[PDB]
């Protein structure tokens, strides 16, 4: 036709009425072009804008893309320049947004020639967003799912940046990219959103390797968990996957295994823990386990043997037995690694050639390379097969490795399932092994051509399932039912097994898998029994589900000789059987619809006759139309009546006349079961008759009950898919049956509608019993025959929008052509109920059971077409259920089970029914939601609870709806409309509340509706229908409250649409490949679209300070409770702007009430208040500096981080501070303290001088008049003195922290007014630090940091009057710290100088660095102002380097003098003066404290305890002295194992055999802490990542200290080596000289003279062998079976015999759960030493019934 589309939906073909869908898919993509390329031209955003935004998205849901490659880019551009708009909307960016991901989420539609989206608008779009400024004070709030949405907006938009990005996104963050601060995470996220990784291989040099090696060198020389290093292997594994046959991974994999398995965290070792060790984040296997599947393949499979020896290192972990925390995680490996290899091999494979990089011949997967991967991990799945947490993950990983290799997946598994199936004393893997084969099944009945055995094993284990239908597991029969469905669906079970005609042309398999064909009676009759006797002994709503599913899933796969008999078995059953209508009759009765759903004609024949003629003698007697109980055979057979005609229409016109007869009397039947189940007869029966759906859903297309025989259904098993040749059999509505359905509505609706139209006149004084049923009738009627009748029309409800545009309702066919000439049944039902809702809220309030139904009838006449939304939801819900468990992802063409494959066009079909978008409100459903409020405002409390369920259905069904109730709701909590009721108030707020997951009516978007809502929602507190000792009416209003401050989003104000929208808007409503002719557009109306949108941004901004005003005019009314107080301040606080300054009343109200009586209206007032003081800040003006400029040096290249030569003028020198004010306005103070360690930016910020800044001193009549409140308010002794008693008050004992709320209030107090305020405030924090009170000092310490981090941008005589002030607060302040205390002070000065400049604040260093440890106060304060002091210099890295030299001169001469809380302080502060000293790469040498050269001065001090004759430990010269320094830098490594960036340097690492020989060996008891503290160290210095470089230089160490004269130490370091090998494993295994040292040390130390060690040696290389480091050699066995055959003595001869039986019990020791070949030759040599004499007794005596308690 006129364009090309690309890439449509498929399904909309396979419909019956897809002729018409060209022509209309044409006509709204026209419409879509022409309306919304002029409302951007408009600028017509809320109304006309995100309208055909919105009407766009529905076109791709309903059908595919269809529209041109041309077309496809001018939407792009349009929902690119116009969703990055600087200050765009972000509650309305979000629709925007969430439809540019959608037109960019299938990326190989365009290709990079297409779209050259710049990436500039997103950076600008997240710093709004992400690292938002102003959303912590309270003055943005963002929808909370935002950071989710636009991290895939940005993803999705990445593939299309210009090729100079990468290199201009590298000089715009690597400026940030300091380790040492929150700035090195801003960074990295950055690049892990940002920066392109799916680039052709023409500009690989322009994308990553730009900056790979920088990146993962970075990587590489962590050995820290940061929260970084988790985003940065999220970018390693998407730079994996993009691109395979490129970067090497070679040096890299050794590591990228060894941290995966450290992120795995499985506990090894004798119960050495790690409550330091990060535990929470940085490793999820979901991206691990893409970046190891992405670099596999290729020449060198390295990869290939790593994997191998990562799942022989866990496969103790995967066994049942040995369930822990860490195997939620251990699953998730074992579930999403086949997988994403099945994804590699369709991608490499099946997957068409396209724009996306394809991947190299050298680099795909091969046979052998894959065959190697199946090999590898099933021996974990067929172990988690078995699982104690049920299956789930281990049956998918069975799924997808069965699609690759299914001859080396499922014998296993069936050879694990028979036996399963047979027991009857292990009945966990029954459930294992039958859920482990419906992800094999697929693969099972096809073959493969090299597994051809295969199905034979089908209808075996199909017949051997049987027992499991079961009444007493449910659990069993839910998997035997979807065992049964889901393994005949696969066969078509038609008896072919009269084929011995057939000499050739077969294979033996097929000849002896059709000579098992007979037995297809044997299983459905067998099976048929099995469900019989479950009705007959019958959660048991999913039995009949599975029931009836897995019944009708077979019946549709037997073929018509088949079906005879199981209905004649269905038949005798239902008929003779009689059953009770609740469970066991619900079963039989849908059990009964399966037999009638396949074959129509001949089951029909069977039920229909029988059933109206049972019927018809039960129902003669004419006085059981008044009988009020129904003998229950009239029930059955009624019941089984009624679901036994939802089958195909067409086939039921038969039994048309005698069908009526059977409603004509028993519709009107007074029994509720029994018009009940009369009527949805009638309901079946009119939606069987109306509805569109399709009738067969078998496997094999439009056929299977086939005459000749001849032909082989047995070869086709599978056959899936085939899309094209499908052949629904639909069933549309012929007229016939159309004819019938109105025949039946005039029989039976239409009496009882004219029936209850009197009802409501003073005519028929009808029943409250017979209104219901009437009701009952009408209710079913419409809710069958739906689809025929048109929908509710009227006149438009006209005073809602302007709307320059157009506002459409989308016509969508579905194939019915509505009859316009009939009297619309809709319209009279409307009719008749109105006016009978008005007669029962007059005259019977009290019918709870008729109104409900006038519910019902409302909620569909205004809704439903058809199709039920909540069964369309479950449907699709159960849909991606049965497809994913039946996902053939490796093959590319949705090949699917043909009954999935037909049910998925139905389910196109009831989204295509189901989705009517804004439709006009029309005032006919006016009167509905109107008639509807008074239902939602009623007496009984249940009617209002589901009348407000379909009100909340009601309001987004019509666009501007919500908007025309709001008023109306509103009336009843006025405070004045005198007199409501109780329950039409708390109807009113409920109504006005919501649901969780709907429109809300009190927090919509528009100012409309919250100038109107909010203000009643405070003035409903004075009420005199309103009750707050109702314990219902609080918990609402605290709802109300609750919901809108956590929805609030900021609305408006501002909204102009650029010359970049509207330029590229223009050429989307001129393009013609479709198009409606319309008219260009005059610009006469391009300038009243600029009219109209500028007096609405006027009355936005109108509403907003009238909403403002009249919150303060309602919270302040002259008597309110304080609960609508504290709402209408909370609300009041949603309205901090920063687009204005606060409402000048506002002002004065939240200034007014800091010092209010409520603590709850303070925190209030305090965020308030900051965020206005915020609005207020007066903006200081940067310059630029070249770095090179002040320091007079080239500033080199080749990019080195580090303290540099142009770096140095930034660090803090104590000969270098101005100390004048001429030699501080002659400074640069760069404040921030991460600019220029690792690069300078492009600009560089400088804060320039006083001259130029906004000037500071202003004399309340320069002030901006909003300045003047807080200053009439601040500068006075009486405001001060009662807010810092209230704000020096507590108000959690024990709970109460630094608040760095009341830190936000304080910085800007002195950031605008900043040197009046502290007259009124020094006697006040004068008297503050002298209280030895907890609150108190509180209060001070947030007033101090506000009041230093507020003296930001001061004068020098300013700042230094500061200072002497504040000098002698912080002295007194430190000296009287206290437990209650001192982590209070740590957040006072650790964020009193945090991003600034240590220049600047040197008057705090010099203060509290000058007697950290001086001993006035004892302990404790020594240890906490070293704690204060700690955080101090912890915030200003890198940039402080002497300071940290002055503290580190300073106090080694105390580590010795010092008790036991300080030296704990002491080691976290050596932890912070050594962090800057990093090997990260080209790191220039740091002018900071290097820890090599602090650790030798060390081991000079601690040489007297290393030396020889071993005695140690007596803590009672230069040893005593030793032991102490020992003790502290203990504590030392204790906080730096786990903090710095390269753990455990070269020197700290002969600190290592000395730690060795002085610690314990069994137990974690109280030993002098510094065994104890020793032990751990040790602990949790073996847990920590190694270098390659390390390696030898650790083993060097352990073999030197394992040849020592120390048994302890020899245990010890056995240990040690025991957890040091297996965390971070590899990098030992990447070292031939590292593992033979290994083997060689431990098999040295297995024969030792001392037993614990040489026990330890056998525990350690049984664990050592058991996760495959160390090989099992042949010289192994020769050396310890050489060593068995010593002698007895008649020692040095009995401990070489327990070295070798020692050697061979931890061989067989390493094999806990399998017996290999060499195990049992190996065992009957331990036999041969249970006489052996002690210690070799014990030894074989421990090992074998060690042995036999896991085998
Ligand atoms: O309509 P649904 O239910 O939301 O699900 C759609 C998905 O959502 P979307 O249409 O974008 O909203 C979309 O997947 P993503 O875009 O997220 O990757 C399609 O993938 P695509 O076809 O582009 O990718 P490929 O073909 O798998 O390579 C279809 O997935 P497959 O079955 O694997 O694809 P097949 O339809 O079988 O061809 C799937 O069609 P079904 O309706 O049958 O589930
Ligand atoms: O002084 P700090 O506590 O480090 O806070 C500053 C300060 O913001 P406030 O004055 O609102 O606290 C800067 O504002 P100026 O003093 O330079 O006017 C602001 O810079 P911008 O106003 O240019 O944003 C900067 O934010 P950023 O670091 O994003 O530039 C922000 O630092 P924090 O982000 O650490 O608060």
């Amino acid at each position: 036709r006129g364009f090309v589309p690309q890439k449509e939906i498929v399904y909309n073909k396979l419909l019956p009425y897809a002729e018409r869908l060209d022509a209309e898919s044409d006509l709204q993509l026209a419409q879509i072009k022409c309306n919304l390329g002029r409302a951007v031209q408009l600028q017509e955003l809320w109304p006309g804008g995100l309208f055909w935004t919105r009407k766009l998205s529905t076109y791709i849901r309903l059908y595919g893309r269809k529209f041109s490659k041309e077309d496809h880019v001018l939407f792009i551009k349009l929902l690119y320049e116009l969703v990055s708009i600087p200050k765009l909307e972000i509650s309305m960016m979000q629709g925007f947004a969430r439809l540019l991901i959608n037109l960019l989420k299938k990326k190989e539609l365009l290709s990079r020639a297409d779209l050259e989206l710049p990436w500039r608008p997103l950076y600008d779009m997240v710093e709004r967003i992400l690292y938002s400024k102003t959303e912590h004070l309270g003055l943005n709030w963002f929808p909370n799912s935002v950071e989710n949405i636009l991290k895939t907006l940005v993803k999705s938009c990445r593939p299309y940046f210009p090729a100079d990005a990468t290199a201009e996104m590298l000089e715009e963050w690597r400026p940030l990219m300091c380790p040492f601060d929150v700035t090195m995470q801003k960074a990295i996220t950055y690049f892990e959103i940002f920066l392109p990784t799916s680039l052709p291989p023409e500009l690989h040099h322009k994308g990553f390797k730009l900056w790979f090696d920088e990146l993962i060198g970075l990587w590489v020389s962590v050995q820290n968990l940061p929260q970084w290093e988790g985003q940065l292997v999220n970018l390693f594994a998407r730079l994996a996957t993009d691109n395979i046959g490129y970067i090497d991974w070679d040096p890299y994999v050794p590591k990228i295994f060894t941290r995966i398995l450290r992120s795995l965290n499985l506990p090894v070792g004798s119960s050495q823990v790690l409550v330091p060790r990060f535990l929470t984040n940085a490793y999820d296997i979901g991206h691990a386990v893409i970046w190891i599947t992405a670099m596999m393949g290729g020449p060198s499979k390295l990869v290939q043997k790593h994997l191998a020896g990562l799942f022989n290192s866990i496969t103790s972990f995967y066994h049942p037995s040995n369930n822990g925390r860490w195997l939620n995680k251990l699953m998730k490996l074992l579930q999403r690694l086949p997988n994403s290899v099945v994804r590699r091999l369709h991608r490499e494979r099946y997957k068409k050639p396209s724009w996306l990089t394809p991947v190299p011949d050298s680099h795909k997967l091969t046979d052998q390379d894959v065959t190697d991967f199946v090999q590898c991990i099933i021996q974990p799945v067929l172990l988690a097969m078995f699982s104690k947490t049920g299956s789930l993950e281990a049956a998918q990983a069975l799924q997808n490795l069965a699609l690759m290799r299914p001859e080396l997946v499922i014998p296993p598994v069936l050879e694990r399932t028979y036996p399963a199936l047979e027991t009857l004393t292990e009945p966990h893997q029954l459930t294992a092994t039958l859920s482990c084969v419906i992800g094999v099944a697929r693969s099972l009945v096809s073959g493969g051509r090299w597994f051809p055995e295969g199905p034979t094993h089908m209808l075996p284990l199909l017949m051997r399932a049987l027992p499991g239908v079961d009444p007493n597991d449910f659990s069993k029969c839910m998997i035997t039912f979807q065992f049964i469905a889901t393994f005949s669906t696969l066969v078509p079970l038609v008896d072919c097994s009269s084929v011995l005609q057939e000499r050739n042309d077969l294979t033996e398999v097929e000849r002896e898998l059709c000579s098992a064909t007979a037995e297809f009676e044997d299983f459905v009759l067998q099976f048929m029994d099995r469900c019989f006797g479950l009705i007959e002994s019958s959660l048991e709503s999913l039995v009949e589900l599975g029931l009836s599913s897995t019944f009708s899933t077979i019946l549709t796969q037997c073929s018509k000789e088949i079906f005879m008999v199981a209905l004649q078995k269905v038949f005798n059953f239902s008929t003779s059987h009689i059953f009770e209508t609740r469970v066991a009759g619900r079963m039989v009765a849908d059990m009964c619809r399966a037999a009638v759903k396949c074959c129509p004609e001949e089951s029909l024949k069977l039920f229909v006759p029988h059933c109206c003629s049972v019927i018809t003698q039960l129902t003669m007697n004419d006085d059981v139309l008044n009988d009020e109980e129904l003998d229950k055979e009239l029930l059955w057979n009624l019941q089984l009546l009624s679901e036994i005609t939802r089958v195909d229409g067409r086939k039921l016109l038969l039994y048309r006349e005698q069908l009526v007869k059977i409603l004509q009397r028993t519709l009107h039947l007074t029994c509720k079961q029994g018009y009940t189940l009369s009527c949805n007869l009638l309901h079946h029966l009119l939606r069987s008759t109306t509805l569109i759906y399709p009738t067969e859903y078998c496997s094999v297309p439009g056929g299977f009950d086939k005459p000749p025989s001849e032909y082989f259904p047995i070869k086709d098993w599978g056959k899936p898919g085939d899309l094209w040749n499908l052949g629904i059999q639909w069933h549309v509505p012929s007229s016939e049956e159309v004819s019938f359905a109105f025949y039946l509505l005039d029989s039976f609706l239409q009496p009882e509608l004219v029936k209850l139209q009197h009802c409501g006149d003073g005519k028929l004084e009808m029943s409250r019993d017979d209104i219901l049923q009437s009701l009952t009738i009408v209710h079913n009627c419409i809710l069958g025959s739906g689809n025929l009748l048109p929908p509710l029309k009227g006149e438009p409800v006209t005073n809602l929008v302007p709307s320059m545009v157009s506002l459409e309702e989308t016509k969508l066919y579905t194939g019915l052509e509505y009859d316009l000439s009939r009297e619309n049944h809709r319209e009279v039902i409307a009719t008749v109920i109105r006016k009978l809702l008005n007669h029962i809220l007059d005259n019977s309030e009290d019918d709870t059971k008729s109104l409900f139904l006038i519910i019902k009838i409302i909620g569909d006449l205004l809704q439903f077409q058809g199709s039920h939304k909540h069964e369309f939801d479950s449907r699709w819900k159960s849909f991606n259920l049965v497809k994913k468990s039946m996902e053939n992802r490796l093959h590319g063409k949705k090949q699917h089970i043909r009954a999935l494959l037909i049910d998925r066009v139905m389910l196109q079909h009831e989204l295509r029914t189901l989705t009517v978008e804004g439709c006009e409100y029309k005032k006919i459903h006016q009167d509905m939601i109107r008639d509807l409020l008074r239902l939602s405002t009623s007496s009984y409390s249940q009617v209002r609870n589901k009348a407000q369920q379909t009100f909340f259905a009601a309001l987004g069904a019509y666009n501007f709806c919500c908007r025309d109730i709001i008023p109306l709701v509103l009336e009843f909590l006025r405070p004045d409309r005198q007199g409501v009721t109780q329950q039409q108030f708390k109807g009113a707020l409920y109504c006005l509340l919501g649901n969780h997951s709907g429109v809300c009516l009190a927090n919509l978007h528009d100012w409309d509706c919250i100038v109107q809502t909010w203000p009643a929602i405070v003035s409903s507190g004075l009420s005199q229908a309103m009750s707050l000792e109702k314990p219902s009416i609080v918990r609402l209003f605290d709802d109300l409250a609750e919901k809108i401050h956590r929805q609030y989003e900021t609305i408006g104000l501002d909204f102009t649409i650029p010359k970049s929208c509207v330029e590229i808007a223009e050429l989307l409503q001129q393009s013609k490949n479709p198009s409606i002719n319309q008219i260009l557009l005059s610009p006469e109306k391009i300038k009243e679209g600029i009219k109209r949108q500028q007096e609405k941004n006027a009355d936005a901004l109108r509403n907003y300070e009238n909403l403002v005003d009249t919150l303060l005019d309602g919270v302040e009314q002259r008597n309110l409770p304080w609960k609508f107080e504290h709402i209408g301040i909370g609300l009041l606080s949603l309205l901090l702007r920063d687009d204005r300054v606060l409402p000048l009343r506002a002002i004065r109200f939240f200034v007014e009430n800091l010092n209010h009586d409520a603590i709850v209206v303070r925190k209030m007032a305090i965020s308030a208040v900051a965020g206005i003081l915020k609005q207020l800040k007066r903006t200081h003006k940067k310059l630029t500096i070249n770095p090179c400029e002040i320091s007079g040096c080239p500033k080199p290249t080749q990019i080195i981080a580090g303290d540099r030569p142009d770096n140095h003028w930034l660090h803090y020198d104590s000969k270098t501070i101005p100390r004048t004010k001429k030699e501080w306005e002659s400074s640069c103070f760069v404040e921030k303290t991460h600019w220029g360690y690792y690069t300078w930016p492009k600009n560089m910020v400088v804060y320039a001088g006083v001259e130029e800044q906004p000037k500071l001193g202003r004399s309340r009549e320069d002030m901006t008049e909003a300045e003047q409140i807080i200053f009439d308010h601040f500068s006075d002794p009486k405001f001060v003195e009662q807010l810092i008693t209230f704000l020096s008050l507590e108000d959690r004992k024990g709970k109460d922290k630094f608040n760095p709320r009341r830190f936000c209030l304080f910085k800007g107090i002195f950031r605008n007014f900043d040197d009046a305020f502290l007259p009124v405030l020094k006697p006040h924090l004068e008297h503050l630090v002298a209280d030895s009170h907890e609150s108190t000092q509180r209060c001070v310490a947030e007033i101090i940091a506000g009041l230093i981090r507020g003296s930001k941008h001061w004068t020098f005589e300013k700042v230094e009057k500061l200072w002497e002030l504040l000098c002698p607060l912080l002295r007194t302040a430190l000296s009287n710290i206290t437990v209650e205390t001192y982590n209070d002070w740590g957040a006072c000065i650790a964020t009193s100088c945090e991003s600034r400049d240590p220049r600047k604040l040197h008057w705090l260093f010099e203060l509290l660095l000058e007697s950290p440890l001086s001993g006035e106060g004892g302990s404790f304060v020594d240890a906490c102002r070293l704690y204060v002091l700690q955080g101090g210099l912890a915030q200003q890295e890198w940039r402080v380097p002497e300071l940290l030299h002055r503290l580190l001169k300073y106090l080694e001469p105390k580590l010795t003098q010092v008790y036991k809380n300080v030296r704990e302080r002491i080691g976290s502060v050596l932890t912070y003066i050594f962090m800057i000293d990093v090997s990260l790469p080209n790191t220039t040498p740091t002018i900071s404290p290097h820890v090599p050269e602090f650790t030798a001065r060390i081991l000079e001090k601690l040489k007297p305890l290393m030396d020889v004759d071993e005695e140690i430990q007596n803590h009672v010269d230069e040893r005593t002295q030793g032991i102490k320094l020992l003790k502290t830098i203990l504590k030392w490594l204790m906080a730096s194992a786990g903090r710095s960036f390269s753990t455990a340097v070269t020197e700290q690492l002969q600190l290592l055999p000395l730690f060795f020989k002085i610690a314990p060996v069994e137990n974690d008891n109280s030993y002098d802490e510094l065994k104890r503290d020793a032990k751990l160290c040790l602990s949790l210095m073996s847990q920590g990542l190694l270098y390659p470089h390390q390696v030898p230089l650790v083993l060097q160490v352990l073999k030197q200290t394992a040849r020592s004269s120390s048994w302890h130490a020899r245990y010890t370091v056995l240990t040690y080596l025991q957890t040091m090998v297996f965390y971070n494993l590899f990098i030992f295994l990447n070292n031939e000289d590292a593992v033979k040292d290994i083997r060689w040390l431990v098999i040295s130390l297995l024969e030792d003279e001392q037993l614990e060690v040489r026990e330890m040696a056998a525990t350690t290389l049984s664990g050592l062998l058991q996760c495959n480091f160390l090989t099992m050699d042949s010289p192994m066995q020769i050396h310890f079976e050489q060593l068995c055959k010593t002698k007895l003595p008649k020692s040095a001869e009995l401990v070489k015999r327990h070295a070798g039986v020692l050697g061979l019990g931890a061989c067989v020791l390493s094999s806990p759960y399998d017996v290999p070949t060499w195990m049992p030759q190996l065992l009957m040599n331990l036999s041969a030493h249970l006489n052996d004499p002690q210690p070799i007794e014990m030894t074989v005596k421990k090992t074998l019934s060690n042995f036999r308690r896991t085998h």
